[PDB]
């Protein structure tokens, strides 16, 4: 998994590496080899669960395992093995992933049916595919020749059920493709003939399919080597004229095909191939229509490193290659056929006279052009450009010009330029593009809206676009026009009758009963889709015309019969074409349609004669159910159906109500008996009556064409389906009906390359029929039994009973036809069932053992089953052990196969048993052990057997080859049958698995092991064998009890571990809980396991894993789990923080132990547990991973359960509170980052129950004086008092002014209870106190310092707290924790601070956590969302920090304040700059002035420039010359950036310093003075006075420093010095920009350093040129 993770020249050692552990896996006999199997499937899975496109995919992994299928390295000193075992386990994810596919009525299969059950399955599906098509293309030369037949068969079998799944092609044409490259197909006969009937199937299937499912469906489908699979040459046609036409977009598909027609062409004879050059041919004819950044730099080692699909040009030199290679006889028919069928009709005007005349408005000419001569090249731009800008283009341009031509339709004939149009419109409106969608459906909709308004109506534009609707509607295949254009209709059809009034209605045109006429016309048309469209049409108008009535009352009837005639017509085409769904959804609409308006509303009125009935004067419902009824019997499937269907519908509809058996009697009692015989065997004119026999009375017998055996067939069939329907039904009697036609067929049984197919179809739908009748015959009624003209049918009836359960293959049933199949055990094993029961049993019995005997089996099983010869010996035993499970799934085995026993069990199951046992013993072919692994599953059916089994499995027999053990490889290598015959049989397995066990330790653990987890995967299935099973080992532990003792060594623990995890994992929902009744065994075993000092601590952080399942008992066990837990902690840990030294494991061991008690702790709620983690944390100055404990801390303050966070909460303040001698350190921290931590960071509402109950005592401890007598009592008071301030503060905050301002519990609790005491009185009584606190008078305090401090800052974060929860809408803090009274010695920010140690403050926090930075700060916030200098905070505030008397400390506390929250001083900052100012000015800032505290103060100054100025008043300007004096002096840092960043402050300075004064330029002067010929100390100097000529500021000099001779002259001469390039640029540069400025500005001073410049200059035109 971590292989992408990687790198190049790396990722060949752990390719290496991978191998060699292979290789030592596999080095040993087989009873590990299945490590392998377990490892490479699990990859397998790890790579497909990656996201399909360092993010890493399978194209990283692809080079990973293509080096190891086939890429033996061989210098360490396997590939078959490896190949073999991924393509087994590539299957076995096939199988195993669920594809299936969930769902306004569309043709299009995957139009809105593409959702599946499961996204990551179909991601996990399709990465799979396109990983295995770059592993397996190559490397096929033997490996994959084994695997055809079985992964063909998979492929087929998934893809028949889930057509429309691209993907399964993909893979069928990898292996098609690796069968064709080795010689393969030959004249494996039965995948041959397999492998051509399903490429028939996907050759008529993908005739619907879109652009991906086609593409792949292609690429199968020209993939096929057509070298022997050439018969019906034509029906493959189709995929390759139609791979080179949706080529020109897709280059793969156009090379596949040219690939597929050379192979046709060369290894195919020129005799069949030759008349079909005409058709591939003239579709061929479209296809002849880094190191740039070096550069120049020469071509050295630094482009060494930067060296480290198919186009379209190649295909068309190939198709010329071909071209010229097909030679010049069948080279013609690619042009000669052209230019007569679209082409020409494209070269032809669409309207005979020009129109649109477009007047071009100019100045004065306005020439006149005709539009419709662009008509022709813009549509077909629009319709494809294969140019985004170009088709928005062409789109935008068409619709001006439909809108032109609707314009100039109505100021000119049109009609004949509209039907060129309006095609295009519909074609445009539901394209794939989605601007393009955007436009032309509004548009298409105006146009259905305008055409059909009443302005323009019966006009041939609108007849014409109907038409073109219309055949939208159906068409050859376009999946995304037929919906649109049922769209279109049914809008057509509401707005026809909103905008069009009845009076009109009745004599007009293109009306609603001109509609119906027309879609009945397209209904009966003898076309697939011409009938498709017609259903599809009424499938879109069910919603409108069911809400209008006086349409429904006339024409239902008519409509459900054309309907049904439509589907009868339907029978014939194929079934994947989708056109009896539609039908069939229609008739279904109708029918629901029909039911209500006629339940009530059933008359006798006039109405619409339908096609097919006797002319009548009324119709109603009951001549349609009879109508219905003489229709039942018919020679067409699903409108049989369907009329079986209705008709059993409507029978409860007729007014009587009455059930379908009453009417059906009291129609026979009067019509009398004959008249339902010829019903059912009628239909029609013809009948299985008339010709009253099989083919023999017909005109030629003896052979036969397949016409008429094709409808004797289906009139025999419609027969039997009505019989068994009107028969198993409760609605006529068995007796009442006895046809006579089955004679013969018993014996046609016994039987044109493709019409022997057919027929076997034909015949193999009507046995299953004949079967189900006489099941469902014999099952509704046994006394009907003696009518059955016996029906042994001369040992015919049987015999095709008993050739479908053994060998179905030489009566009909063919490979391949796997939705068949798959139904004829169900069918069979019912007909076993039906049959025991009533007296024939003795004949089926008797027949069955003439062909299945016990000696039959043991003369059919031999030894050479090991040998490669499969499909002559393995297809019997497959037959005759199948044969026997249907036999034994009908309940029916011990009489067929009779009990052969000696003392108890069958001698053919131990017979079997034995013979699956002594296979192994001297392949792993996946067809062997399929077969052994279903001749064990019918040797378990076969009875019991249950002690053999468990006593095979323990047999210490050994016997191996070069050494594993007999009875083991046993187990191994069947894992999945032995465990599930296992279970079903428990109770007695289990006691048997653990008799033997003291001897037998490892085959009865690795049983159990297996049993369990196979246990476990089939959870969510049954729900109950896995606690079952688990309680049964609960209570079986005794017999084991030799595991955990002073014996039993190291790797015998942790199997118990292993078993016990394994075990509760399915249990302890039910019982485990003190009740169990094996309960204190268990738990002796796991106080044992967790105990003294076993070895190391690994398992014992795997054992605490279970500590959850063991947390919930009660009574005396949870102090013997909290008793031993603390003695292992207190023997296995260091009482230090960082005693281990990292790196080494004991540091990670450790850390792995703190994550399992962690992991332990938070997924379930143990304050047993809590206590000691936090007793084990909150007790070193800093733990080596304070995070997982405060994460954790957060997981289990919201998990729920109000009862049991409020006890963890009592369980740890209960704690901190108990009085216990020590440092105390260990007392803060209990609160500081434990308890504080669950109080903050998540609490359900109910926590004020713990509030509740700590009022009573808090406040108590908190009116308790101090007793300062000692220091040992003292520190604990101090920290309970901080303790309590900290809680109470949390409590404040985080809950609401709801349940403090109102008495609900927390008030009846303090003081009396049930007082007036609405919302206070309480707080007052604590803020009392709380304000007396961090106000003491400190006076002589020498006892304790620090932690009084922290104390009174604790005490402030309380105050803070209770006035933010406090109503807090007048101003309060003149008396509270503002504005003491000095006078009295209560100074409050003087305490508090530590103003003692001095703070070091690089340049490049520590004020900034003072534990009050953050309370301080959001209380400024709050209170300023809670509204010139207000008296009570922004006076005070200011006062004590524009006083220099103060100390520091505080100063820049309140200077770190200000700058936190400048935003709510921003608008009063006039009163706030000078001190602020002032501050950064003064030189006691700490060392040589913390540059930290002066930027961030200047930032802020300039932060809101334009509302204040630093001058204006001499104090603060003269303080702000020495603040610019001391920056300019000390902006030297030997850091580039920091430097940049100081000038940039200095700059930003003078910016907003621009109208007081000075420049210290003496200091200037001297920075970039001095002689220096290697140094760069003029370098900053002159940068500042590149600083100050910046702006404006002029060098004045007429009184600084030194007079303006010396100070230009040291200013040039700096030139000289030539080692850097700065120094001397710049100084050129501020040179040239002070003589600019000189002579812009009228002073007489240039002249001097222009000579003096110029001679500097001229020093060097001659010394050094560059410079």
């Amino acid at each position: 998994d971590s292989f992408p993770q990687y790198s190049p020249k790396m990722q060949l050692v752990c390719c290496r590496a991978i191998v060699k552990v292979f290789l030592a896996l596999a080095a040993k006999g087989p009873v590990l080899r299945n490590c392998i199997s377990t490892v490479v499937h699990q990859g397998l899975i790890r790579i497909c669960s990656k996201p399909v496109v360092k993010v890493p995919t399978y194209k990283d992994y692809v080079d990973l395992f293509r080096h190891l299928l086939s890429s033996d390295q061989m210098m360490d000193s396997l590939n078959h093995l490896l190949y073999d075992e991924f393509v087994k386990s590539v299957l076995k994810i096939v199988e195993k992933l669920d594809l299936t596919l969930e769902i306004m009525i569309p043709t299009s299969d995957p139009a809105a049916n593409l959702h599946p059950a499961k996204p990551k399955d179909f991601s996990a599906f399709i990465n799979l595919v396109e990983f295995c098509r770059e592993i397996l293309p190559e490397k096929q030369a033997e490996f994959f020749e084994p695997w055809v037949y079985s992964f063909s068969y998979e492929l087929i079998l998934q893809s028949t059920r889930l057509p429309l799944i691209s993907g399964f092609y993909k893979l069928l044409s990898i292996t098609v493709r690796n069968a064709k490259k080795i010689k393969y197909f030959e004249g494996k006969y039965s995948c041959f003939a397999l492998f051509v009937k399903f490429g028939k199937e996907v050759a008529v299937k993908m005739k619907q399919y879109k652009d991906e499912l086609l593409a792949s469906c292609l690429t199968f489908l020209l993939s096929l080597p057509h070298n022997i699979i050439e018969l019906d040459v034509r029906a493959y046609v189709p995929a390759l004229q139609m791979a080179f036409k949706l080529g020109l977009s897709y280059t793969p598909l156009a090379e596949v095909g040219l690939n597929a027609l050379e192979e046709w062409s060369i290894y195919i004879d020129r005799h069949v191939m030759q008349p079909y050059y005409k058709d591939i041919l003239p579709c061929l004819d479209g296809y002849l229509k880094a190191l740039s950044r070096a550069a120049q730099k020469g071509f050295n080692k630094v482009v060494l490193k930067h060296l480290k699909a198919i186009s379209l040009e190649e295909i068309r030199i190939r198709v010329v290659q071909m071209l010229g290679s097909l030679g010049g006889q069948i080279n013609k028919n690619l042009l000669t056929v052209t230019s007569s069928d679209e082409m020409m009709k494209s070269y032809v005007a669409w309207d005979r006279e020009k129109r649109l005349s477009f007047a071009v408005p100019f100045r004065e000419m306005k020439p006149v052009i005709f539009l419709d001569v662009f008509l022709p090249r813009v549509t077909e731009l629009a319709l494809t450009a294969s140019d985004r800008q170009t088709k928005v283009a062409a789109c935008e341009l068409l619709h001006s010009m439909v809108m032109f031509m609707l314009g100039k339709a109505t100021q000119p004939p049109m009609y004949q330029l509209y039907k060129r149009t309006f095609p295009v419109l519909l074609r445009l409106a539901c394209d794939v593009d989605q601007v393009t969608r955007q436009l032309y459906e509004p548009l298409v909709m105006q146009l259905i809206h305008w055409f059909t308004n009443n302005k323009k109506f019966e006009s041939q534009d609108t007849v014409a676009l109907l038409e073109a609707i219309l055949d939208g509607i159906v068409d050859p295949v376009d999946s995304t026009l037929r919906d649109f254009c049922g769209r279109c209709i049914r809008e057509f059809l509401k707005w026809s009758i909103k905008q069009i009034t009845p009076q009109q209605q009745e004599k007009s045109p293109v009306n609603t009963k001109s509609l119906f006429k027309r879609l009945y016309s397209l209904a009966l048309h003898p076309n697939a889709f011409k009938r498709l469209g017609a259903s599809l049409a009424f499938n879109n108008i069910y919603r409108e015309f069911r809400e209008e009535e006086s349409l429904v009352e006339q024409f239902v009837f008519e409509a459900l019969v054309i309907y049904m005639e439509s589907l009868a017509l339907a029978h014939a085409d194929e079934k994947s074409l989708g056109t009896i769904q539609q039908c069939c959804d229609a008739i279904d609409h109708l029918c629901r349609i029909i039911e209500k308006k006629h339940v009530s509303l059933n008359k006798a009125k006039k109405r619409r004669l339908p096609r097919g009935f006797p002319p009548s004067a009324s119709l109603c419902l009951l001549d349609l159910v009879k109508w219905l009824l003489a229709h039942c019997g018919r020679p067409q499937t699903e409108c049989r159906h369907k009329s079986i269907e209705l008709f059993y519908k409507f029978v409860p509809l007729l007014p009587g109500n009455r059930s379908p058996n009453l009417w059906l009697k009291d129609v026979l009692k009067e019509e009398g008996v004959s008249f339902l015989i010829n019903t059912f065997e009628g239909g029609g004119c013809g009948q299985p009556s008339g010709i009253l026999a099989q083919p023999t009375l017909l005109y030629l017998r003896g052979p036969f064409s397949l016409q008429a055996t094709l409808c004797w067939l289906d009139l025999l069939l419609a027969a039997l389906e009505c019989y068994n329907t009107f028969i198993g039904e409760r609605t006529v009697g068995a007796l009442q009906v006895l046809l006579k036609a089955v004679a013969f067929f018993l014996e046609s049984i016994a039987m044109s390359p493709q019409e022997g197919e057919r027929y076997n179809y034909s015949k193999c739908t009507v046995v299953v029929r004949i079967m189900e009748f006489t099941t469902t015959l014999l099952n509704t009624s046994p006394e009907g039994w003696k009518l059955l003209k016996k029906d042994l049918c001369n040992t015919h009836l049987m015999r095709v009973l008993v050739q479908t359960l053994c060998e179905p293959a030489s009566i009909g049933f063919n490979i391949g036809d796997v939705q068949v199949m798959a139904h004829l055990p169900d069918v069979c094993v019912n007909l076993m069932k039906a049959l025991k029961m009533s007296p024939y049993k003795d004949i089926l019995e008797t027949h069955l053992r003439e062909k299945i005997t016990a000696q039959s089996i043991e003369e059919l099983c031999a030894v050479n089953l090991y040998g490669p010869d499969a499909q002559v010996d393995r297809s019997r035993l497959a037959a005759v052990v199948s044969a026997c499970k249907q036999l034994h799934r009908a309940g029916l085995l011990h009489n067929i196969l009779p009990s052969q026993s000696t003392d108890l069990h069958h001698s053919v199951g131990t017979e079997l048993l034995s013979l699956v046992y002594k296979g192994i013993a001297p392949s792993l072919d996946l067809s062997c052990k399929q077969l052994a692994s279903g001749l064990l599953e019918l040797a378990f059916a076969f009875g019991g057997l249950c002690e053999r089994l468990v006593s095979l499995l323990l047999n210490p027999a050994v016997l191996s080859t070069a050494h594993f053990s007999h009875g083991e490889y046993f187990y191994s290598l069947f894992s999945e049958t032995i465990n599930t015959e296992l279970l079903k049989n428990l109770d007695l397995a289990v006691l048997e698995l653990m008799q033997s066990s003291v001897d037998n330790t490892k085959m009865v653990s690795a049983v159990l092991n297996g049993m369990l987890d196979q246990s476990f995967r089939e959870r969510a299935n049954q729900k109950h064998q896995g606690l079952k099973l688990a309680t049964t080992i609960l209570q079986h532990w005794k017999k084991c009890d030799s595991w955990w003792a002073k014996d039993s060594p190291l790797e015998t623990k942790m199997a118990v571990l292993a078993l016990l995890a394994k075990i509760l994992q399915i249990d302890s929902s039910v019982s485990f809980n003190t009740s169990h009744g094996s309960f204190p065994e268990v738990f002796t075993t796991y106080i044992s396991l967790l105990a003294d000092t076993k070895l190391d601590l690994h398992l014992k952080g795997q054992a605490v894993t279970l500590l959850p399942f063991f947390t919930s008992l009660t009574g005396g066990s949870l102090e013997e789990l909290r008793r031993v837990l603390e003695q292992l902690i207190v023997a296995h840990f260091p009482m230090q923080s960082r005693e281990f030294p990292p790196g080494t494991p004991r540091f990670n061991n450790y850390v792995d132990c703190m994550k399992k008690f962690l992991d332990a702790l938070e997924l379930s709620q143990s304050p047993m547990l809590l206590e000691l983690m936090t007793e084990v944390l909150c007790r070193e100055q800093q733990h080596v991973m304070e995070e997982l404990f405060q994460s954790s801390f957060r997981r289990i303050a919201r998990r729920g359960s109000c009862v049991t966070q409020v006890g963890l909460l009592e369980s740890v303040y209960e704690m901190f509170r108990k009085d216990d001698p020590r440092l105390s350190f260990t007392r803060q921290s209990f609160v500081d980052r434990s308890l504080l931590t669950l109080l903050w960071h998540c609490s359900l509402d109910a926590l004020r129950e713990f509030f509740s109950t700590i009022v009573v005592d808090a406040i108590d401890v908190l009116k308790s004086r101090f007793t300062k007598l000692n220091e040992s009592t003292f520190d604990t008071q101090i920290t309970k008092k901080m303790g309590y301030y900290k809680i109470l503060d949390v409590m404040y905050s985080r809950l609401p002014k709801d349940d403090v301002h109102a008495k609900e519990s927390k008030i009846n609790q303090v003081f009396h209870g049930s007082c007036i005491t609405e919302g206070n009185e309480l707080t007052k009584t604590l803020i009392k106190l709380c304000y007396d606190a961090f106000t003491e008078n400190m006076a002589g305090e020498n006892q304790l310092l620090e932690r009084r401090r922290l104390y009174h800052c604790a005490a402030y974060n309380c105050a803070i707290s209770v006035i933010c929860c406090v109503f807090n809408e007048l101003k309060f803090y003149q008396g509270f924790l503002f504005s003491e009274k000095p006078e009295k010695n209560l100074l409050i920010f003087e305490n508090l601070i530590d103003l003692k140690r001095r703070y070091n403050f690089p340049v490049e926090d520590e004020l900034n956590r003072h534990e009050c930075m953050a309370p301080l700060t959001a209380l400024v916030k709050h209170m300023h969302r809670s509204l010139r200098d207000l008296p009570s905070w922004m006076k005070f505030l200011h006062g004590k920090l524009g006083n220099p008397i103060v100390p520091l400390n505080i100063r820049l506390f309140l200077a770190k304040l200000v700058i936190n929250t400048e935003e709510v001083f921003r608008p009063y900052a006039k009163h706030w700059l000078s001190p602020l100012l002032q501050l950064a000015a003064s030189e006691n800032n700490g060392g040589e002035g913390i540059h930290y505290m002066v930027v961030e103060i200047v930032a802020t100054i300039l932060s809101w420039t334009g509302l204040a100025t630093p001058t204006g008043v001499p104090k603060d300007e003269v303080l702000a010359n020495r603040l610019l004096n001391f920056l300019m002096k000390h902006v030297f840092h030997p850091k580039r950036a920091v430097f940049r960043h100081n000038l940039e402050i200095i700059k930003t300075l003078v910016e907003c310093w621009k109208d007081c004064l000075s420049i210290p330029y003496r200091l200037i002067f001297e920075k970039f003075s001095g002689k220096d010929p290697n140094s760069k100390d003029n370098s900053v100097g002159i940068q500042l006075l590149g600083i100050v000529m910046a702006n404006d500021l002029p060098p004045y000099d007429p009184q600084c420093g030194i007079q303006s001779s010396e100070y230009f002259q040291a200013l040039v001469n700096n030139m000289s010095f030539v080692r850097y390039k700065e120094v001397y640029a710049a100084a050129a540069e501020v040179l040239g920009l002070i003589l600019r400025y000189v002579m812009e500005r009228k002073n007489i001073l240039e002249e001097s350093l222009c000579e003096l410049v110029a001679k500097q200059l001229k020093q060097h035109q001659n010394t050094m040129e560059d410079k």
